[PDB]
């Protein structure tokens, strides 16, 4: 039965995560508490975003996706709930997730609830929604509630009576559109005949460098899988190789490999071994590609 | 149906935690188990005491506490098992956790099972007790223990069999109460019009400065929302802010706000920034706050 | 209910194994899903085998064990599923685990799914096996797996349809012993009379240090409790202590204890302190003993 | 015997700043040369030039001052040689350096030398000059200069020559005023009552903190030994003391001491304990003072 | 002519120590300054007395050692200037220093100056002294000291008008004994047949471990070249190897060598690697010894 | 009078260099000591070599080069001492060092002395001599030299006999050419059109990073300043730029530039800013130029 898929900037340090699990038992006794990640930094909404974007295709339809960072806890704002539209295919090639051909998803098969404050730009941007309301019944968050961990009084606990079967439309006031909060998201650049954009994360462990430029944005450029390629990091940092599916495609151990990673991005990676670690490179360092 | 919540210095490096949680699958098959965390510093009580002392009211009546930090591992030693008296509200201002007004928790509903060193000090003094005793029946524990992982052993495997059901007070003989060992926990000092404590702890991944100045201690001092003051760490930082609900009362981001944490006690933070990181403040300092 | 445990080098800094997860609910509903740990050396095979091989006698019979680092992801290579022989007894002493005299397991009563890349080498020494198979049918991994995620499409999946009854012989061809690929476990050697061994690990979060000399090496050279050993590390740092069950035996916190671990090697630890911080002693460092 | 100091980014590491001693007592055999320090962050002219501005009335009159962090080496640009004005007084207070009342310098006694970069732009403003010529004379540099050691070319060797009588008119043609490259000095500003400034330096190796906020803008302000002060750094870090001329006046060991340095600049520090190294207090931080 | 050793806490990472060399130019024109050193841990008596005493026997007569830590600078102190009666032979041995038979120095040939503060306890200790002053005569010190830099005002400046031949028994009143302050130095205490002291230094930039132990209290143990020991360092770690007298007599590289330094004491290293730096051994660490 | 430049792996962080120092001065009275330094990675002859092979052309004629690592201290051992035959002209372009045309310096006229170990290979390859004798004679050495300090006893002590004027040739026995140990000095290789060496050097404390690539290297592949060439480094971290004079050549600061240092050498930096520090590049790691 019902599944809370949970990722929040708790941390793993303390018993946080715990006292929204056991409300989450309470309120909902037959769930599974999935844990996304609790290790996102802080505050960084754009990160948190990261994390939760291309879950829906790997779970159940009808899972609850309660995903939270507050710096705003303990004002006057209230969560935002939405039932989003499209599941969505993802990957380097653009699929459906699981065995055989995949597990087509439903529309309108999944919930996320967040702060309204961005967190859910990209899932909004990516999936589409159908409905979305403000979260303020005493049905489903508290009364009074701790100023200094709304994550757990207004994502939490009300996600875990969404999971319970607590009608989405009865949270609060429908919002529209111009009321749910949206980060900006920094476009990938055409510079002559390459593309301009960014470190968007290394790839813990393993060390390998992501961009946010995207395989659409390599198929406009017609750069396909074979395409000999010069990308330059941090403006400094150079590197030559063809694009590859994969990190073996490199030959031997320590070879770079210029890939698209799980997600659909151009990646930079050394075939069993680090990339990012023994050189520093960091999220936010320049990204340059060209054929 | 039945719930173990398990607090470890065991971390998350190995198979050790899952060795544990095996057991408890065999022993009690319908068991959910919810980590609380596995990160502690091991061998110190007082901070294991901290991960477990607020834990029952977000629970459901029936969960049992299998707490451990076991540095006495492979002696004549033999774990307590305690249920508690009261389920006890908590947060900053003193209420039941959950939506609406809060989920009332009966007395008598909750067990801890612990090694017999003291980790139980906090629950024992903010829950009181009904009953205790020590764990020796072979049918709850090993008759050849495992020597270096009494955790397993006399707290995880026991934990199963209570939360399938076997009668607490069958797992051995009653302990009087001068037998279940404590730690000694200092006192806030009154200095004045001054209160003298401790950093009790860096709230981690945020940076925030905890200290062992409770709400009542305030209370003692007339110290309401409001009320501006000069809070020293370390004996040479006379920070200075009114006492408020949350972080965003301070202002601008990176702002100085001084508030009563969610676990009720007085703490320190900057608005969206780490205090603690930069200045590298440190559980053990001094604290001190007057009005 | 099915249980899978599930041990990976994802880390928990991302929605990697959350992706597995949903993947594995979908598959297999009525699943419990028991993380092993994620943090081991990503592509260090020993390492992960050492996680994996002390599993089955914890967990009920009927659990797969999804194991996997997957450094050749998106080439041909083909997964292996095996059922182990033996459940095997284990521990300082050599014993079922569990209350009483502990919990027998039964023969042929576990799966372990993984990468043919040597990950299983000490699971089939440790506990032999039944049937081995190489993981092909597209009913039970992706027609068109993603090619940099493997362990989620050549792992997670097909553990999640074993876990559900798939029959274990339906996954692909049979596989001969010699297909199955095995890493070179480096023996322990004698020079003269001293035992000549490596550090295996640093026992986290506590900074003991574990050798590869194994209880049956010491028995194979006369030693047994209470035994005055000289321990030498690093072919520099010298210790010396008596063989002993615990740590607490050493006396005073910091003494030096030498002791069979919880998986039946030789060890060596302060009491009640850590050993390998302080020097920063470290796992490949030699490791001598001499009685 | 005529004396050069000689002050450059050179560091200690290996023989490059014994390759301008070499060619300083070839040049000027009966020279003593007198290191500065060698271990400046490259091309910070700023932090170079605190290093050099208050050292004439500590030297005899004839000093060569050899100052040298050259990132333009290699181009068209020639260095600048200038006799100074005033020797003039220094200190927390204001006086000759020396035994008695001090040793009085004589105007127009010391010369320095230096890229044209900006290093001198304190020198000057401190002590004025008299001349300014542009190092070009192939009797005082190489005809054809290294291209990456111009410290060496157009500095130290140029040196020698002075010291051993070459006409500092005749180095090459006088340098007007506008054509000395001067870097801005940013003002301390008033923020209502406060002064605010930035920590100008670290202390090294006592963790003292020198801040930018001089003796004449604290009587400007009305402020002197005595008054309490309040002191914030990094707009986050708060310390009260009243301005006291030595550290020991602030009582105990590690109690806070506000004072006039030796070069006559609000400080902070802890009394015979380091201030900046266990918080980690940085060059470049905020510094604001407030009766 | 005449030589000035000079010895701080001034470090090299500022202008400090070149204000106190022009200061003893200007004072005694045809001085040579010898740095001993400036990186000695500020206020650490104990640690600048081991970088002094052992200085005489390599030095002209009449070289004058102006040493300085001076936490107590800016107060109504001041130092102590001394002509030490035996220059006193040194090395592991105890012999003259230089070619041949070595340079055999007068006796009464000698001064320091320093802080009355313990700093020369060692020195009066090992080479006895003849007469001590308290610095105080203007003609020898500012009659308006800066407050913080007492170093350079009552140890550099008087430094060199004793160089220049100022009359020592003129700087001030004679000390009586008891008025020259002293450190506590520990003992090497006897322990059965074995030796117990600390690790005095860790010696840089090899990682040699350095003892209290003296060649005089392995004398007293009987203990010569070639008597095999157990040194244990920590507590914890007894090495084992035959006194010798130099690193090469260990054998291979790396192997143990337990020697007598150029200082007298008993050490310990490995043959051409470091012993300390790999292990974090450190000063204040017991060290044990015996045959 | 005499100059000793003085090179050694003593550090400065006690008062061992200052040990050597005071006996120069009482062996010979009007000496001037110069600092090579005394930083090198103790042990390492190769880049003990790269801090003196460069220095004659800096020094007049008759500076004794006093150049010290002596791991086989207290051994049979003895040092070289030889007459250098060519001063050797030098830099990115080949010329004699100082103003003017330089300073020509005459045959013969340097002496270096060091121990017998290969630390001057590269001063006898590059400079050649005329003779050699191993140092032996009482009166230019100990009779009992300290076992542990053979840098003082057999190099500084000797080095100050030599220049007092004592005769070369009294030292002890000529030495063969076979009986002067050298190191071996690593081809740079080619490799089709390509140059492969290693990075020889970080030029701190810049960041630059060196290579064992020569000018006559480059001018043999006619590789002149103008070239477009690629620098790889490690083997995955690729450069692209000319060849130019200097770092400003390369245009906007933390541009990449790519050129012959001081000593000779095919180099890569940054203009004004760190390449090595931030990338963690190393000493060893490979070098490969193409154009
Ligand atoms: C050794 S740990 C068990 C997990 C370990 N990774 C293993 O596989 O054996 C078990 C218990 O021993 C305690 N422990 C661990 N190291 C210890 C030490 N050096 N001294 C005393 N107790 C220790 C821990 O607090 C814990 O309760
Ligand atoms: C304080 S944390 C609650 C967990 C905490 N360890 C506890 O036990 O109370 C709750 C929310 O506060 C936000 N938060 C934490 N520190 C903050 C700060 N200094 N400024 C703004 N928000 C903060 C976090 O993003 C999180 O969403
Ligand atoms: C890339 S990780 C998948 C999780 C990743 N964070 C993602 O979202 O795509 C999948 C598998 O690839 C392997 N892997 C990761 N980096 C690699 C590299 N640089 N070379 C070879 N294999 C690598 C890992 O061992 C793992 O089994
Ligand atoms: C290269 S350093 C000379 C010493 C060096 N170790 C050598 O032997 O060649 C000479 C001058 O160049 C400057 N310099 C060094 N690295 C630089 C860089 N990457 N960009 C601009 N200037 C630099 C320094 O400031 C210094 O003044
Ligand atoms: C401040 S240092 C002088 C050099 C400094 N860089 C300057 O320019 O003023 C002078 C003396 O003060 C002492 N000193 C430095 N910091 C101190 C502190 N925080 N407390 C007590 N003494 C200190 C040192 O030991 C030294 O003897
Ligand atoms: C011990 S150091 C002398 C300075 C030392 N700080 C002292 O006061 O005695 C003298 C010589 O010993 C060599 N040395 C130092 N430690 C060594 C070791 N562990 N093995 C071999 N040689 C060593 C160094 O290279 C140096 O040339
Ligand atoms: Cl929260
Ligand atoms: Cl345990
Ligand atoms: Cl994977
Ligand atoms: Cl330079
Ligand atoms: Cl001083
Ligand atoms: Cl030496």
């Amino acid at each position: 039965r019902p599944i809370i898929a949970f990722m929040s900037d708790l941390g793993t340090t303390d018993d946080s995560v715990a006292q929204c699990k056991g409300l989450m038992y309470s309120i909902c006794p037959d769930v599974t508490v999935v844990d996304v990640c609790h290790s996102m930094t802080p505050w960084d909404v754009e990160e948190g975003a990261r994390y939760i974007v291309d879950l829906p295709r790997f779970f159940p339809e009808g899972t609850v996706f309660a995903t939270t960072t507050y710096p705003a806890t303990g004002t006057t704002t209230r969560s935002v709930a939405v039932r989003i539209k499209q599941a969505a295919k993802g990957g380097a090639r653009g699929q459906w997730a699981g065995s055989g051909a995949g597990f087509e998803r439903a529309e309108g098969s999944y919930i996320y609830i967040a702060p309204n404050n961005g967190l859910l730009t990209t899932v909004l941007e990516e999936h589409g929604y159908l409905e979305a309301y403000e979260v303020t019944s005493p049905k489903v968050i508290p009364e009074q509630p701790e100023p200094t961990f709304y994550g757990r009084e207004m994502v939490a606990i009300p996600s875990a009576h969404l999971a319970a079967g607590f009608p989405l439309s009865e949270v609060g006031r429908p919002l529209e559109d111009h009321e749910i909060v949206r980060f900006n998201r920094p476009a990938v650049e055409q510079d002559g005949e390459a593309l301009v954009g960014v470190v968007s994360a290394i790839d813990h462990p393993f060390g390998n460098v992501w961009t946010n430029i995207h395989r659409t944005d390599l198929e406009k450029a017609g750069i396909g899988y074979g395409a000999r390629l010069r990308l330059t990091l941090d403006g400094v940092l150079p590197f030559e190789a063809p694009l590859t599916p994969t990190f073996a495609d490199a030959g031997e151990i320590g070879n770079i490999a210029i890939y698209l990673n799980s997600r659909g991005y151009l990646s930079i990676a050394r075939n069993a071994a680090s990339l990012a670690y023994p050189y520093h490179l960091k999220e936010g360092m320049s990204a340059r590609v060209e054929a």
